[PDB]
């Protein structure tokens, strides 16, 4: 590990700080956390509240509105995902990380057609930061929220919050195309497009501020992309359950987004048996962003933008890290309100 | 935008020539104004002595009434501009009369509002069939000249209009927390747009078919619905203010207390949805009124037709201007403010 | 800057929502009009009819009975002025208004001695109510008609209306003094708060209200009030000028003339927009005394029955001020071409 680096805003950290532990945490990934954590707490439940009545004005007639966010009962999605976040960008950074949430759960679990509707909706306002044009505003109250947003991001960090707005964009193609469920290969290439990596990159360099050319992002992709790889996969281990019952609920197992379920149909193995084989996918990744760190961070320059290259790849690096122990214990998949074990190898 | 037909008794007004001009109008239906304003605030200002009269006669140990006249106008002469210049006098009596009954109806308890409706049912029976079964509330006993009054003037146009005010009657006799599409059911259906309807057809002298009326209620209706809202935006500050000091804050149902219930809606964020359903409920009638006269032809069925169309569609347009500035709505005399309605948000 | 109590009479309004604008107006205080405009212009186009008959009857020589009183195309001067004016003493209170401005009219642009002829007389009239014995009635058709208006005053309040009638003659007394206008502006501005009938607009305004307050609790807030009275006179002087300046010459009269802007440009040599201008200050300065003196006043006040009459009494005075401003800054009788 030994991530090179002062820290200004977070404290080192382990899982034997957490009680009680959770069940099956076994990032290999170091992971740090803000001290700014009850603040980031403080955001997710009003903006909840918030949230909610959008979703109400949009479909009055269902009432099922759960969501699941950043709070969970160790800590907080942002504090981890983004422990170098500035203190007075903490807030608008938990509102696009629950936002994301709150968005990702009503859009990919609808058929094809409701998500097209809504993602066209959503895309109205972005593209309206990007243009020299005049607004649109959208149809949704579910993404007539976003407007207010998108101005306090940019009002921060123009530069900073235009690029990660651009990255937005790009995932709401990558979720666009999630109609079908593919190989094993194929599904790789699919869901790094879909999962959101590439904008929560851009949403760590909004949050820590830093400022660096495309070019020399690119040029770390080669591993750091794995490294994300293993956070997707990662995310498939952990949201599957869920998942399954969520789409059995709706009716959309056809668009299911998710290593174990591609593992276990294609492929015939168990539960236990794509569980394993993605264990050590997500090991691999994680080995090979590590790595690929190091292996920088010896043949590099002490330039001032080679200072700030190393303080992109910690941040993504330690983003990995702290969004695996998130995930290892978070309501919004370890819900106990959910289908079975023997109820989804069918 | 076009009204068809030709008007007699009335002048077309800008919310604009008017002064002082109110705070917050904005409908969007055209209203006129009969030539006849002074005669019907005239009539008000005698109607007002008897109403106290009877009302302390029947209450001697206990207030104030905001009728139809404003200072830049007179209920009847906006909502009714076609009103046939002989009729005014019973017509600015009817509107009165409904504006003081609903203050000593609303207001009080199931039990006292029950007794009156009873009584002044007795009144409307009785012309509607039989021996007389006369009223024996002093404020329920003057409606008996009325009624002779308005009967003499149109039998039968002055029949149908009392079989739709004992409907009203009806009406406002039956929640708290229904859901907004649960209370337009129900505050249609006590608002009395329906009585109002036929106040106007006895006035202007409409004779049309049951039959015929009931074709046009697909659209005629969400104009109606409109005003009853736009009633609610106007009088819930008097009306929170009339029910805080009687003890009965459950006893008020309104648009915004509902929105405000229902969803966690600040009393802003619910003028603001309120508003956007009463232009959907005013530019609606219009729509409806302008696909009907794209498909009539030109007999005298569709004359008829046609007044009675744009009758209702000035009704609803000059009640909103009176309802903008009206002493019933905006009197300053109330010991609540913003502040205090903002409670009821949950 | 928000006038406290529950308004029964009346709405709040502003010059943004009147139409046509006045085209000079610089009011601070607020102000309202009444739900009785109906009323109070119809009485006031009946009274005009039944003073200039009396005037004619006066003098059947006279020429033009022209009278501009209370009535404006935007409204009424007691409708702005007396919002709270109890609805049945409306009719009353345009009659005493209607007629403090028509007899202002007939005796304040004529020489002394005929004031005097015309002071005297209506004095009979006031005199005879404020005593129980000598009963002297008057003998000018014009000061006739104030028997029966004080008999309808005294007879909706005798105690309001006493107190409104002794500052009444109290206004002529004052008026009585208006001889010559060779006077410093210090020496004009106490001399003219004692000619303009502010003290008695106040009491017209405590009788059209039915405030019930005692002279010792008015005189506790005097010091203040009395500043925006005396702006509400440079107000009028401002607005009035004009008009004033044009009978004053008609009439021969040019040294009766009781105008703070006339003293400023005669005795001073200002020009109209220099004196115009040292006007509108003077008038700013006392606008925001009385609203200093009333905001003070209001954070100290207990809320007995007698400091809500105060209340009363205070914000009644204010609206006055500012609603006679927004009245004056339009009426026929100081715009009229
Ligand atoms: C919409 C995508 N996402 C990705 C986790 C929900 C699954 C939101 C999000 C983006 C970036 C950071 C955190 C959350
Ligand atoms: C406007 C509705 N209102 C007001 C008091 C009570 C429901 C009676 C009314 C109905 C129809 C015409 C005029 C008045
Ligand atoms: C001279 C008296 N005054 C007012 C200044 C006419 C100019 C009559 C009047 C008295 C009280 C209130 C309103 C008018
Ligand atoms: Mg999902
Ligand atoms: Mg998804
Ligand atoms: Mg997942
Ligand atoms: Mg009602
Ligand atoms: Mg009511
Ligand atoms: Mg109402
Ligand atoms: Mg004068
Ligand atoms: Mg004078
Ligand atoms: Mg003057």
């Amino acid at each position: 590990d030994f991530l090179s680096g002062a820290f200004h805003y977070s404290d080192s950290v382990n899982p034997s700080k957490y009680s009680p532990r959770p069940s099956d945490y076994f990032g290999t990934l170091p992971f740090r956390t803000s001290r700014f954590e009850r603040e980031a707490a403080d955001v997710t439940a009003d903006y909840l509240r918030k949230w909610q009545k959008a979703v109400k004005a949009d479909n009055p007639e269902r009432k099922d509105l759960v969501f699941h966010g950043s709070t969970t009962t160790l800590g907080h999605f942002v504090s981890w995902a983004y422990p170098e976040c500035i203190p007075d960008r903490v807030d608008l950074c938990t509102q696009i990380c629950d936002f994301g949430f709150y968005w990702d759960d009503v859009t990919d679990s609808v058929n094809v057609q409701e998500n097209a509707e809504i993602t066209q909706d959503l895309a109205l306002a972005l593209l309206s930061e990007l243009t020299l044009g005049q607004r649109l505003e959208p149809k949704l109250e579910i993404n007539k929220i976003v407007v207010q947003m998108l101005w306090g991001v940019l009002d921060k960090d123009r530069k900073s919050g235009l690029e990660m707005i651009k990255f937005w964009k790009g995932h709401l193609d990558g979720q666009a195309e999630s109609a079908h469920n593919m190989s094993f290969e194929e599904y790789t290439k699919h869901r790094l497009s879909e999962v959101g990596a590439r904008w929560a990159v851009e949403v760590g360099c909004w949050s820590l501020g830093i400022n660096l050319s495309r070019e020399k992002k690119d040029s770390v992709a080669h591993f750091v992309n794995k490294g994300l790889l293993a956070a997707a996969l990662m995310n498939d281990y952990y949201s599957f359950n869920k998942e399954f019952d969520e789409h059995q609920r709706a009716g959309s197992m056809d668009r299911l987004q998710n290593g174990l379920g591609i593992l276990m149909r294609e492929y015939g193995y168990t539960e236990t048996e794509a569980r394993s084989i993605l264990r050590e996918e997500i090991r691999k990744g994680e080995r090979a962003i590590m790595d690929g760190y190091i292996a920088w961070r010896e043949s590099a320059d002490s330039s001032s933008e080679s200072h700030e290259l190393n303080r992109y790849i910690v941040m993504i690096i330690l983003m990995i890290g702290g969004i695996t122990f998130w995930s290892s214990h978070a309501s919004r998949y370890h819900r106990d309100d959910l289908t079975t074990a023997g109820d989804r190898a069918m």
